[PDB]
């Protein structure tokens, strides 16, 4: 299994600058929830954005070029990230824009979290299309003091 996982404000605006500019606590205790113990695999510009590894998880970086830090898993193509991961179950794709446009034709699940918030953004999560996919869960969520936007999850599959 490959599966995507984002969080998209309004227009599929995932990001800005190289940042998320939003705090939602409730949707990174999400992220993590469904990527322990599971490879996560980001591009490079993801990982100078987080800044850091991402703990009990295998992390793995497409880069075009040598890596720069033995903490992690360097790859030169998608099919080497792939076989990264070894033999896993389930492969998550952590972004960003440009490695999910890559991996949505080879994923069969989407965990998104759709976010009610405008963010001016640089970057947008690709533009899927309403019939590819059914939902398997909805969760929606008020905003609340922690986090300050309203927010749904949703889990889709391939049909
Ligand atoms: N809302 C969310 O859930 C979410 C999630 C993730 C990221 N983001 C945001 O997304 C933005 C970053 O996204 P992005 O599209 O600019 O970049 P990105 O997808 O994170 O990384 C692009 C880089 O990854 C490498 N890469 C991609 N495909 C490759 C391939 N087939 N083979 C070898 N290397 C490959 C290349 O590295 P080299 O250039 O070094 O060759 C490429 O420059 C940030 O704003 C981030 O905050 C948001
Ligand atoms: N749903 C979703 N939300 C996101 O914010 C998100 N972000 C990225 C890329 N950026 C990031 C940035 C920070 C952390 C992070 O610090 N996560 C910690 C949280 C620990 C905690 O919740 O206490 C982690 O260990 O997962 C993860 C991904 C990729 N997919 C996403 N997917």
């Amino acid at each position: 299994m490959i599966s995507l996982i984002a969080a998209l404000a309004v227009d599929r605006v995932i990001g800005m600058e190289n940042a998320m500019p939003w705090n939602l606590p409730a949707d990174l205790a999400w992220f993590k929830r469904n990527t322990l113990d599971k490879p996560v695999i980001m591009g490079r510009h993801t990982w100078e954005s987080i800044g850091r590894p991402l703990p009990g998880r295998k992390n793995i970086i497409l880069s075009s070029q040598p890596g720069t830090d033995d903490r992690v898993t360097w790859v030169k193509s998608v099919d080497e990230a792939i076989a990264a991961c070894g033999d896993v179950p389930e492969i998550m794709v952590i972004g960003g824009g440009r490695v999910y446009e890559q991996f949505l034709p080879k994923a069969q699940k989407l965990y998104l979290t759709h976010i009610d918030a405008e963010v001016e953004g640089d970057t947008h999560f690709p533009d899927y299309e309403p019939d590819d996919w059914e939902s398997v869960f909805s969760e929606f969520h008020d905003a609340d003091a922690q986090n300050s936007h309203s927010y749904c999850f949703e889990i889709l599959e391939r049909r």
